[PDB]
């Protein structure tokens, strides 16, 4: 099988629970650390759950 994973940019990591994809950058997410930690802050995000 093919699967379509989501990789935080700021840490590397797998993507959980919710995803903070980058609304402005291409293919751009953080984990939900990584976006309480403010990175990336700079640019809206869309929060929806990460399957
Ligand atoms: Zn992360
Ligand atoms: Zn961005």
């Amino acid at each position: 099988k093919e699967e379509e994973d989501v990789i935080c940019d700021g840490c590397n990591g797998p993507v959980v629970g919710t995803r903070y994809k980058c609304s402005v950058c291409p293919d751009y997410d953080l984990c939900s650390v990584c976006e309480g930690k403010g990175l990336h802050r700079g640019h809206t995000k869309l929060a929806f759950p990460s399957p």
